């Protein structure tokens, strides 16, 4: 009586297709650009290194 | 007679993978790619 | 009669190992790396 | 009855190819760029 | 982290 889906076994399935599929392919902006946004963290680490032409103001002159 | 996981009683729910336009997305149209840096002249100009 | 990974109800499983695609990015195509760094210049103006 | 795959001894084996050797092959985009912005280590230790 | 451009401004001169 219960009744309901079975997966009898264990291989590749697929099942309640679509909607989540689709949108995905659509946009996904939010995490899209979330994501994307995040990763300046190259950029942001090369900032934190390049730092080092700190070098020459080494020569402080506090009088 | 049965093996799995029968579930029932209201609403939503959902059990396998249904990755139909996830694997679309992985597999990228390279033209798709392409589009998206060509059109980023736009978003610099909002930045300039 | 019987010996392995015997394995059943519902889902997803993996037991192999089947790297077809990552054998091939292994064997990656010299002509696909040149392509690579030729495009750069793209990725520069973005910078510049 | 419970049925399954087996692989018995032991030597080379493929079973459920393609899948994640295609989507390697194909990009893999996230961590490739990531261990590619993590090898700027280089330029950092010679800034250092 | 594009603060990092105050490299240049570490040569206080505080006499």
């Amino acid at each position: 009586e219960s009744t309901g889906n079975a997966k009898a076994e264990a291989e590749s399935r697929a099942e309640a297709a679509r909607i989540e599929g689709e949108g995905s392919v659509l946009q996904a902006k939010l995490k899209a650009q979330a994501l994307a946004i995040e990763t300046e963290a190259e950029l942001e680490r090369v900032k934190k290194v390049r730092e080092m032409e700190l070098i020459y103001a080494r020569a402080q002159l506090e009088l």
